[PDB]
């Protein structure tokens, strides 16, 4: 990872994340004991590899918030610690690949177009998705899963429509056997977040989107522990005769 | 470590503190390549051991600063991370152990007495000092130096007097060789904090205070990398006929 930052920049935010931290010490009076605690848990998060965790939680949604402003697009989210790339691309009318236990599931059948910013259905556009099991559970994050478990890259048709069959995610329990937990737990915080669709969307020309998609009158939708939930990417779907749940979203790209 | 804090205070803490990383990000508007990079950097953090430096330099001076409120005796400092406990006890008038390279050093004699804020002499009195040697190493954290190379624990006498012999400290250079290095580095800042000795002092029924002494006139005392050097522990030494540095400093304890 690498970054164009100049040592003037680097040299500002420092001395103001630095203050800053210094002082909420000070207006809290942190005491010697706490500064121990703090310091063995940064080691501790370290040690239980939970640093993507616990930013991608606690601090990514206001990065996101930055570039929110310089797009006038599909609203964005977090990627959170879960994306992998070069997932195997599909038709544009697909089924996500799942398990025999992935199929006992009420299906979720996702429609829309992507567009630019002047609604026009843009080809070449690409839709890549990744989400959780029913049991909570991220391919290639559990050793059980097939390794592309709900993940795809989906290619969209010459209009840039997408069908994309699915399984209705359920909500998310963030992991809490290590120091994030831990965190969460010392301040009686709850470790969830809503269930949600991610998305990356692209097409030739275009600025790609990073976004996650919820449910409407779904759990934790108000008190996502990642902060990451906005109500422009809330979706309502409509149940089917079939007992499929179908939505249709579509997607917004700024220029690159 | 252990600490006795509330989830009401922590929930409180930690909300100050990610709104001041975040309202941080929002106001140099942060991207995502320097979010990228700053999620690496924690975890080279972590992967080289540097937790202990990173928050000893940034962070441990706004904690003594919560302490140093509460206190009324003498100014105390950082412990910074090199200090070792239960190092040999000494008697009231000694040389702190050193090799045969560190007689080659200008000698620095130290002298004074422990007392209550009224003034009163304490017998049972300890001072344990630690300090680096002229080249710029601790003892136990450089494999070449015997592991009490400049540590001990001064017994002070039944007035609570002592006269330390040890060589006069040279300025000290942070690790460079790793992530905080790359951090002051990427900034055009400078890894030096000035010449120091560090001390712990404590006497039966006295609140012990963790202290470090400095020289007038020596390099770095503007600029102190760890934010660390206060005017009031400036020490003035005037140099004996005999060519070493002599100087009295006299510590002040609050009641525990
Ligand atoms: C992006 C960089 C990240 C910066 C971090 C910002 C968040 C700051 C808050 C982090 C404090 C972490 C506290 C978790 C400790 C878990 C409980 C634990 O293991 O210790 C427990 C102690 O008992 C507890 O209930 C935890 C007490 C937590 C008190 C520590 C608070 C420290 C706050 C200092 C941060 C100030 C930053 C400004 C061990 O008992 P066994
Ligand atoms: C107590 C918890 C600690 C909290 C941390 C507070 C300090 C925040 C600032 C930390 C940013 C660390 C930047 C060090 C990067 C070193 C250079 C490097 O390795 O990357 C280099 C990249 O080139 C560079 O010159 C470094 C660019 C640094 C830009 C990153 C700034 C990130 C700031 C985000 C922090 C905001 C917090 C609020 C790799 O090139 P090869
Ligand atoms: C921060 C975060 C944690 C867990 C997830 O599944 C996710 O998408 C984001
Ligand atoms: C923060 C820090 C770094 C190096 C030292 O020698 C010290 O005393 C303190
Ligand atoms: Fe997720
Ligand atoms: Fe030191
Ligand atoms: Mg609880
Ligand atoms: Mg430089």
């Amino acid at each position: 990872a690498t970054a164009d930052t100049s040592p003037e920049r680097l040299a500002a935010i420092a001395k103001d994340a630095l203050g800053a931290l210094n002082d909420v010490i000070l207006k809290h009076g942190v005491t010697y004991p706490e500064y121990r605690v703090f310091k063995q848990w940064l080691i501790d998060v370290g040690e239980g590899g939970e640093w993507p965790l616990f930013l991608d939680v606690f601090i990514e949604h206001s990065v996101e918030e930055v570039l929110a402003r310089s797009r006038k697009g599909t609203m964005g989210s977090i990627e959170g610690p879960y994306y992998i790339e070069n997932s195997p691309e599909l038709p544009s009318k697909c089924t996500l690949p799942m398990r025999e236990e992935d199929e006992k599931i009420t299906p979720l059948v996702f429609s829309g177009q992507v567009t630019d910013l002047d609604g026009n259905g843009l080809a070449g556009a690409k839709v890549e998705l990744w989400h959780a099991d029913n049991d909570g559970y991220y391919s290639q994050f559990a050793p059980h899963l097939p390794e592309w478990n709900l993940r795809g890259t989906i290619i969209a048709d010459e209009e840039g429509r997408y069908e994309i069959t699915t399984i209705q995610p359920a909500p998310y329990q963030i992991p809490t056997d290590g120091p994030t937990g831990q965190f969460i737990e010392a301040q009686n915080g709850h470790p969830w977040r809503p269930a949600h669709l991610h998305l990356i969307v692209s097409a030739p020309g275009k600025e790609s989107v990073t976004t996650q998609l919820y449910f409407k009158g779904g759990e934790w939708i108000d008190s996502d522990v990642a902060s990451a939930t906005k109500p422009e990417l809330i979706l309502d779907p409509k149940t089917g005769d079939d007992g499929k749940n179908y939505v249709t979203y579509n997607f917004v790209l700024d220029p690159a």
